[PDB]
RNA sequence: UCCAGUAGGAACACUAUACUACUGGAUAAUCAAAGACAAAUCUGCCCGAAGGGCUUGAGAACAUACCCAUUGCACUCCGGGUAUGCAGAGGUGGCAGCCUCCGGUGGGUUAAAACCCAACGUUCUCAACAAUAGUGA
RNA sequence: UCCAGUAGGAACACUAUACUACUGGAUAAUCAAAGACAAAUCUGCCCGAAGGGCUUGAGAACAUACCCAUUGCACUCCGGGUAUGCAGAGGUGGCAGCCUCCGGUGGGUUAAAACCCAACGUUCUCAACAAUAGUGA
């Protein structure tokens, strides 16, 4: 079921953690307000990243018309958060 | 570039096999109108490529919008018009 | 191995020497390029018995490049491997800030420069070395 | 090396030798597994002087899988490597349909099946070979 948070991974492992950073709330900023969005290039986190929007029907809107997108000359696989970010979590 | 019936794709998965290409091909283009036919060879020249021949020249701009970047076979198409008229429609018209 | 130019020459300051590096040269050792400790000596909080490193090395981390693994649901940084790092500087120790210099970016301005604006720049631990001569208080 | 079972034994057809392959065995050579040329002798067009290959080997092409190359504007076809291919068959030459049989795959049906439907299946060139005997027509 829907939530604040998306999962995002197949992202393209090499791109920094900076750019990565900046490239991906640049795509996204246009579904709403974005509290945070984490990034991490461990040997577990990589490709992979946590889009957390203020509104449960951003993340939607966003998971839906942004799916598949080729960002990075890679195909993004967009799903829910299986739960709630901390932020969140610790806010309501 | 101006528009043409027949629409030129590359940076195709050429890992795929010609008949699969053919009809997935198919299968997301018809949504735009008639298809004549389909080439698409796995050459040294023409791998990862292949040209879409739609009846209308509507039809095929209207293909090359909406399906640009297209995330086909886990790979961003590159759709453009192709420079030439193709032969099935050189010699109908 | 020598010679010169330049920078450095490491716990106060200058000079000379040893010596280190860069550049070019062959006893006459060319001519030259090149280059940041210049100015000033800041505010706040904190620690110490005492605040002042243009040395080298060994660890560690970090950054950048490729290579091998990895399709991985997290919210504390954190797989492995080769190569690279030798530009940041002054303001007396640490953190924060502010000022100035240097640098290569990105803007603004110009005919073009200046001039301005902004962000950014390898750090920690350990160990060795910080010499000699002269002068200065 | 022998023995058996099975298939084959290559230019009409049986059969028996030689011989090839698969499987299992040791002179008594086990028991067994396994397996498609069964039915039928089709419709066009074209070629010939004469239409009938379950043989072997090599090469080439092609498929599949992997590896290096390649972002590439075509409309007969096509870069390299590397490993597999030893199942397709009958309907008298070539091509095109069609029919049936094998095979696995996909789909429908059924409680399961049987059985239906569908698309599929290594080709070409060269070289060698296509033997004895018997009975046939
Ligand atoms: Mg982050
Ligand atoms: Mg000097
Ligand atoms: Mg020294
Ligand atoms: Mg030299
Ligand atoms: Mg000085
Ligand atoms: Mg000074
Ligand atoms: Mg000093
Ligand atoms: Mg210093
Ligand atoms: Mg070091
Ligand atoms: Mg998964
Ligand atoms: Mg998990
Ligand atoms: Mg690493
Ligand atoms: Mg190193
Ligand atoms: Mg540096
Ligand atoms: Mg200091
Ligand atoms: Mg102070
Ligand atoms: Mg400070
Ligand atoms: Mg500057
Ligand atoms: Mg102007
Ligand atoms: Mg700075
Ligand atoms: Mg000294
Ligand atoms: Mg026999
Ligand atoms: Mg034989
Ligand atoms: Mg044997
Ligand atoms: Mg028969
Ligand atoms: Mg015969
Ligand atoms: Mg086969
Ligand atoms: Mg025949
Ligand atoms: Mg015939
Ligand atoms: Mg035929
Ligand atoms: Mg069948
Ligand atoms: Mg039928
Ligand atoms: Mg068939
Ligand atoms: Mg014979």
């Amino acid at each position: 079921r829907p939530n604040h948070t998306i999962y995002i991974n197949n992202l393209n492992e090499k791109i920094k953690k900076d750019e990565l950073k900046k490239s991906l709330h640049a795509i996204f900023s246009r579904f709403g307000q974005i509290l945070d969005i984490l990034v991490s290039r461990s040997l577990k986190m990589r490709g992979q990243a946590f889009v957390i929007f203020k509104e449960v029907s951003s993340a939607t809107n966003a998971l839906r018309s942004m799916q598949g997108f080729p960002f990075y000359d890679k195909p993004m696989r967009i799903q829910y958060a299986k739960t709630d970010s901390d932020i969140i979590a610790k806010m309501k």
